């Protein structure tokens, strides 16, 4: 009967382990340089591509950290790199000096909704200019695949390749497998691991990309929930003084300015550096190598639709369901943009997982199916739902969402 309540409170901030619509990429097209494939090597001439860098200082302070240790340890970065630079064979990994600044670094209340989530989530649904995955990219079956799962999946993968939201799985596959693995090879080690992705341009042209860097920590990981600290250090163009309150966890920097082209001809904006801490755990880095299962997971959640469109007509409606032929029309406004919008939340799901999310899920379920069996044929439940609903933003936009369907 009643709509969830909300908390009242300052903006739910950003707690995501990367940054998602705000990256910036320096990218190298068709790599061809000595070593190419090893992450170092990649992410210097990424780094050689920029020559707009100046003088970093702090342009919005972490509150609750200190912030001249966030900008020497971007200055140490630069400085290393340099030192590799500078050596006859480029290293394959680099172990970042034990300095003051990364010891401290590395460590050796109710929120409202705030609409940046929404617009997060909009971005993630968004198509971009280049392909993330290959054509058979989705699935990890033994033996060749049937007809129809084969025209499933291939229409399937035409509208999700290129999809933002696809982009933020290889980009944390990428990352979660470069951490766990430098997590066992270097366990003593604040190894300096570049954050990278690649992707191919409509032109087919094979793509690098760096989005910043992580500086692991100590990692004696003897179990699945033992935690290594790191420090993120990403690009952006956004200026975080526009919505502070999504960046409460962050030290931002201006590291440069950047020429751009735009609807206006060339442009310069400045170039920043959200700078936090963070952590996460062996369990957490697994799950991050599987996002792709973020692709299998949402098609077979249009599967499923197929299926059932499929039993209603006695015959496989794959074609009429992909390329849309009873329904007279897709509310989302295409096909396209339901799988994108599937593949989105299952991707959210896993970026922002939680126990607030797994409470959430679940009890919100039930009181779905209760409700729609009182709408077709005319307490304390709800207190298990709003016990869930207390600074996460995913969570609390779920929530949001969950309102309308009681509103509609
Ligand atoms: Cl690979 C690389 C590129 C630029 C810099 N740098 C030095 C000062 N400002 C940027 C360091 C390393």
């Amino acid at each position: 009967p009643r709509p969830l309540r909300l908390p009242d409170g300052p903006p739910c901030s950003q707690r995501s382990k990367f940054l998602l619509m705000d990256a910036l990429k320096l990218s190298i097209e068709d790599p061809s340089h000595e070593g190419e494939g090893i992450p170092l090597y990649d992410a210097i001439k990424c780094m050689r591509t920029f020559f707009g860098w100046k003088e970093p200082n702090v342009v919005k302070p972490h509150e609750k950290g200190i912030n001249p240790n966030y900008l020497l340890s971007w200055k140490q970065v630069l400085a290393e790199l340099q030192d590799i630079e500078n050596e006859e064979k480029i290293p394959r990994t680099k172990n970042m000096k034990k300095t003051s600044q990364l010891k401290w670094a590395l460590g050796e209340e109710l929120r409202s909704l705030a609409s940046w989530i929404q617009n997060e989530f909009n971005k993630a649904c968004e198509l971009t200019d280049s392909s993330w995955i290959e054509l058979d990219e989705i699935g990890e079956d033994a033996a060749p695949i049937e007809h129809i799962a084969s025209m499933r999946r291939n229409y399937f993968t035409a509208e999700v390749s290129h999809c933002r939201a696809t982009e933020y799985i290889m980009k944390g596959v990428y990352i979660n497998t470069a951490l766990l693995n430098a997590s066992c090879a270097a366990m003593d080690d604040f190894q300096l691991i570049p954050m990278i992705s690649k992707c191919r341009t409509k032109e087919g042209r094979r793509k690098t990309n760096l989005y910043g860097f992580i500086i692991k920590g100590r990692s004696h990981l003897r179990n699945d929930t033992d935690v290594v600290n790191f420090v993120s250090m990403e690009f952006s163009l956004t200026d975080p003084r526009l919505e502070p309150h999504k960046w409460e966890k962050y030290c931002v920097l201006e590291v440069g300015d950047m020429l751009l082209r735009s609807a206006i001809g060339h442009v310069s904006r400045p170039m920043f550096l959200y700078v936090r801490t963070n952590g996460t755990s062996k369990i957490k880095m697994k799950w991050g190598m599987e996002m792709r299962r973020c692709l299998l997971q949402s098609l077979q959640q249009i599967e499923s639709m197929i299926e059932a469109e499929s039993s209603v007509k006695e015959k496989d409606m794959t074609k009429e369901f992909f390329e849309n032929k009873s329904p007279k029309g897709v509310e989302e406004g295409s096909i396209g943009k339901v799988c994108r919008t599937l593949l989105a939340k299952s991707v959210f799901n896993s970026l922002y997982a939680s126990p607030q999310l797994e409470g959430f899920s679940a009890e919100s379920r039930k009181l779905l199916l209760i409700v729609q069996a009182l709408r077709d044929n005319l307490g304390g439940l709800y207190e298990a739902i709003e016990e869930c609903l207390i600074n996460d933003p995913w969570v609390l936009l779920n929530a949001s969402w969950f309102n309308s369907f009681l509103t509609h």
